[PDB]
């Protein structure tokens, strides 16, 4: 849709190149320009090889040209490398166009990372990870960082606890199967060794097996290492107040049985420190009991109610019994 380009902005870039883009622009501040002219700019730009993307529209009186330029490589560095010597990894980069000269092509980077993974596997580190990182820098440049873990893991260095008001470090780490100097599989990336999932329970269980029935575990850090041995771990825990059990009131669909279920709240110790494990064993018999009469899908669910103020807690075992059975011969 033709128009007069009073100004001509060029958006993607800085200096160096912003300059040469301008200097080659087939068009002139001031003239009026067709779709066709503008296409000519955009195609000329793409043919250089230098851009992942070029667009061009009118923004009032100015022809704007946005752009996204291939970075060029300032430093290449590798951490975690350890039995493929850096010499050879550096040689590989340099054969695959990741010399410092060069214009980074990002996809070839991931291809390169895959290929190094495949070499680590000809030497039997089938768990290796080779993840490349690109930090971008001004002047249309960037540096490359190849991160390598040749196994996952290495030995666990330190656990550290934050927000543990009342319970000590030393206590919680007896709750945990994972002790220092035992290994710490890190399943690449980002999903805590499976078994550490376990131990976060042990803990939750134990604040709940000892009053603190708000204890949410807040967050968890993992500190790797530069070389990818040793890791430091940090568990952030919010204990909250340490409640007590006053009432133990039941509801819902009990399939008659209210009868013989009410005698079950009884090896409970009302007006004493709350406890999940006790509260559970109730649900267990409640559920065994309902099972006798053929209700063996019955579901208990411990809702609560709080005196934060007066330090106590009101149990509401919502039950219901998934049908009765009746087999008949």
């Amino acid at each position: 849709a033709p128009f007069v380009a009073k100004d001509i902005r060029v958006d993607g870039v800085q200096g160096d190149l912003e300059q040469q883009i301008r200097a080659s622009l087939p068009v002139r501040a001031g003239q009026r320009v067709t779709d066709n002219d503008v296409a000519n700019i955009v195609r000329s730009l793409f043919v250089s090889g230098r851009f992942d993307d070029v667009k061009a529209h009118q923004e009032g009186d100015v022809l704007v040209v946005s752009v996204v330029a291939k970075s060029i490589i300032s430093d290449v560095k590798i951490k975690g490398n350890s039995i493929i010597p850096t010499e050879a990894l550096k040689q590989n980069l340099d054969a695959n166009g990741f010399k410092v000269g060069d214009v980074l092509i990002r996809e070839k980077l991931n291809e390169f990372a895959k290929s190094v993974k495949e070499h680590y596997a000809s030497v039997g580190r089938y768990n290796a990870t080779v993840e490349p990182i690109v930090n971008t820098l001004p002047n249309n440049r960037a540096e490359i960082l190849i991160q390598i873990n040749e196994d996952d893991k290495a030995k666990l260095a330190s656990l550290t606890f934050k927000g543990n008001e009342s319970v000590s470090s030393s206590t919680l780490q007896e709750q945990m199967e994972l002790q220092p100097d035992s290994w710490w599989k890190l399943w690449g990336n980002k999903f805590e060794g499976a078994q550490f999932e376990k131990d976060l329970q042990s803990i939750r269980d134990y604040y709940l097996n000892n009053g603190y029935a708000k204890a949410q575990i807040t967050k968890t850090d993992v500190q790797l290492n530069d070389e990818k041995t040793k890791v430091n771990v940090t568990i952030d825990v919010n204990e909250g107040l340490q409640y007590d059990l006053r009432s133990a009131r039941i509801i819902g669909n009990l399939g008659g049985m209210s009868a013989e279920l009410e005698p079950l709240l009884s090896a409970l110790h009302l007006n004493d420190t709350f406890r999940r494990s006790d509260i559970a064993d109730v649900e267990n018999a409640i559920k065994a009991k309902l099972g006798e009469r053929g209700y063996g899908s019955a579901t208990v669910n411990s809702v609560p109610d709080f005196d934060d103020a007066n330090k106590t807690l009101a149990i509401t075992l919502v039950v219901d019994a998934g049908r009765r059975l009746t087999v008949r011969q």
